[PDB]
């Protein structure tokens, strides 16, 4: 009925403690609260993930290792080499607790979807799609997206994962690569030297999971209109061929114009239209956050997207709240595209969509 919003003051504090950008969860929640959107959702206190719950995807050796180097901040452990710790993913003190809360918040939201508590569950602090079963990658130590999907596997036999982050959700695609129960769809920037380096259109999975992985390689400077047409064409084809019963959606904000990544040229409006097309499926939807390195932009994006889920049209003027001064110099909710060219050739885009049409033919047949 009413969208579940995963939040507790203790959870946000935990998320700000070891965040990449300081006060990541604070700003996003403070702005949502400022628009009084929390009063129209069902606020649910997240439960910290147990060792067994994480073990549904991650190996035991890896989990024990995190717990050991997290209590003292041992960034010099001789077993860290095996698990990808920790140059890109530092072995900072209390990192396992940080991952436990966020991992447990996605599972909690998934549990609300199972028990029929709602049709939509939101966790903006979640959605780290890079982590592997026994390896940390790209700031991700625990793949909370996979943990969420595995929780939904208790009720749903057809789960669709849609990744709209700037980067390819490799950790999630790799997790369900050998299965047809979960189809992963990832729209991302794909160029040599760009992280994580995988996710070409020819990457369709392995074994019995072949053709159940879908990748859309996109180039720099793409804007709302062209992006949506790509997203609509893929999701329409996938919905018919896969027939999902539940949806997990990762909405990273590193695609938005004004992000330090400086790749895609998106505004929250474009992603909003993508979210609308998925919401009208009337399926149990698990909304996750993701990447983003422009704090105020992330807040503007995810706050607007929360308004989309609720159907509310938000005021263009940023209301006075705790972090109001961070929204200079215009102090508005809208985000304007930068003056950069679109390097996506209309023929290559159509050529990719045709591959996907060809690959999904195998699924439906
Ligand atoms: C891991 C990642 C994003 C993942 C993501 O967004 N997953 O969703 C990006 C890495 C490769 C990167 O490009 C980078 C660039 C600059 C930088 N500093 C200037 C500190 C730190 C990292
Ligand atoms: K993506
Ligand atoms: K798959
Ligand atoms: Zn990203």
């Amino acid at each position: 009925l009413v969208p579940v919003y995963i939040y507790s003051p203790e959870y946000v504090s935990m998320c700000d403690s070891l965040a990449k950008i300081p006060k990541r969860a604070s700003m996003v929640h403070s702005l949502i609260e400022a628009y009084a959107l929390h009063k129209q959702m069902r606020i649910v206190k997240p439960k910290v993930a147990s060792m067994e719950e994480m073990a549904t995807f991650h190996t035991d050796a890896y989990l024990q290792h995190l717990q050991k180097v997290s209590q003292e901040g041992d960034d010099d452990h001789p077993d860290s080499i095996e698990y990808g710790l920790g140059y890109d993913c530092p072995a900072t003190e209390g990192i396992f607790d940080y991952a436990a809360a966020i991992g447990g918040a996605t599972i909690t939201a998934a549990q609300c979807l199972i028990d029929g508590m709602c049709k939509v569950a939101i966790n903006w602090s979640g959605g780290w799609h890079h982590a592997k079963k026994d390896e940390a990658s790209g700031f991700c130590y625990l793949n909370d997206a996979v943990l969420g999907i595995l929780r939904l596997r208790r009720k749903f036999e057809r789960i669709l994962y849609v990744d709209l982050d700037l980067h390819h959700g490799d950790g999630v695609e790799d997790a369900f690569s050998f299965t047809s129960k979960v189809m992963t769809v990832s729209l991302h920037k794909f160029s040599p030297g760009f992280f994580p380096g995988t996710g070409d259109v020819s990457d369709v999975g392995l074994g019995k999971g072949r053709y159940y992985s879908v990748n859309v390689p996109i180039q720099d400077g793409i804007q709302d209109e062209k992006y949506y047409q790509i997203c609509e064409s893929v999701l329409k084809e996938v919905y018919q061929a896969f027939n999902p019963k539940a949806v997990v959606l990762q909405l990273g904000a590193d695609t938005i114009a004004g992000d330090p990544m400086c790749s895609f040229n998106m505004t929250p409006v474009g992603i909003g239209k993508c979210l609308k097309y998925i919401l009208q499926w009337q399926l149990a939807t698990l909304i996750l956050g993701g990447g983003g390195y422009n704090l105020a932009n992330m807040a503007r994006c995810w706050t607007y997207l929360t308004g989309v889920i609720l159907g509310k049209t938000l005021s263009s003027e940023i209301p006075d709240h705790e972090f109001f001064t961070a929204y200079g110099p215009d102090y508005v909710l809208e985000i304007t595209p930068s003056c950069r060219p679109d390097r996506n050739e209309p023929h290559r885009i159509q050529q990719i969509l045709n591959y996907i049409k060809g690959n999904l033919k195998h699924v439906v047949i």
